[PDB]
């Protein structure tokens, strides 16, 4: 599913992510946009052979079980294809988990490159929220 923006704004919110450990709603709205393109069957490999999944590019390295990458972990207890889902639940519950882990929103190098420092209000301007 390829969401809107305003509506993954609001699906966003809606499952918590609004403030979530600090970071505003318009902070995960640029992570998806620049991550996936708001598209949740998004998929990447990445050059270690892990894959990233979904609207906020979670790495099967650590994240997600997807049978393919040697020696990673399944902390989110999932397996990766949840991570496609059009309902973004897993990706959300998921993301709360990496966000908590000590790098806050840094794990997500397109959200650091890309969104961090910028006025990233701008991304859920005009939603009904
Ligand atoms: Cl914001
Ligand atoms: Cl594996
Ligand atoms: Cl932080
Ligand atoms: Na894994
Ligand atoms: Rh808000
Ligand atoms: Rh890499
Ligand atoms: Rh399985
Ligand atoms: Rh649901
Ligand atoms: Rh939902
Ligand atoms: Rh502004």
């Amino acid at each position: 599913k390829v969401f809107g923006r305003c509506e993954l704004a609001a699906a966003m919110k809606r499952h918590g992510l609004d403030n979530y450990r600090g970071y505003s709603l318009g902070n995960w709205v640029c992570a998806a946009k620049f991550e996936s393109n708001f598209n949740t069957q998004a998929t990447n490999r990445n050059t270690d052979g892990s894959t990233d999944y979904g609207i906020l590019q979670i790495n099967s390295r650590w994240w997600c079980n997807d049978g393919r990458t040697p020696g990673s972990r399944n902390l989110c207890n999932i397996p990766c294809s949840a991570l496609l889902s059009s309902d973004i639940t897993a990706s959300v519950n998921c993301a709360k988990k990496i966000v908590s882990d000590g790098n806050g929103m840094n794990a997500w190098v397109a959200w650091r490159n890309r969104c961090k420092g910028t006025d990233v209000q701008a991304w859920i301007r005009g939603c009904r929220l």
